[PDB]
RNA sequence: AUUAAGACAUUCGUGAGUGAUUUAUUUCCAUGAAGUGGCGU
């Protein structure tokens, strides 16, 4: 109560904590939530997914591999993770995080250290 | 040799004295130095 820098600290550490969750997902440090705006496209009206998925699945197909020991989130499920699509068309990829504010540049670390996507 | 002759409308005289191109009039009105993170799933 005295002492204004914490309560300012945790105010917002808690906002960008919460933006981040309903924007991007949370993950630094063990602990993973999904991205709120990835999962309300997904259980809505036809589906749209990650444009981030189709980035990285772009990248993928071309050369060095992305840092991170997992896959893209594919959808709403248990550790539903995967790399590729269904056999039927692919799915309706969007610029889902555009309607929360224009980024202008996604920073992707591939698996060796000193150079970035 | 004739009711004739003689005679500068001339002298003197500064177009001058006093007089702010001045009184009054907003280079103003409008407008966010601001938008945005991402990978490490």
């Amino acid at each position: 109560t005295l002492d204004f820098i914490y309560i300012y600290n945790q105010i917002f550490s808690t906002i960008k904590k919460d933006y981040q969750i309903l924007k991007s997902g949370y993950n630094f440090r063990n602990e993973y939530i999904k991205s709120l705006l990835f999962c309300y496209f997904v259980s809505k009206y036809p589906n749209y997914r990650w444009e981030k998925r189709k980035m990285k699945q772009l990248i993928k197909a071309r050369g060095y591999e992305l840092k991170g020991d997992h896959s893209p989130i594919s959808g709403i499920r248990e550790n539903d993770n995967s790399w590729n699509d269904p056999n039927p068309n692919g799915y309706n990829y969007a610029y889902i995080r555009a309607i929360l504010g224009l980024a202008e540049q996604y920073e992707f670390q591939l698996e060796t250290p000193y150079q970035k996507a």
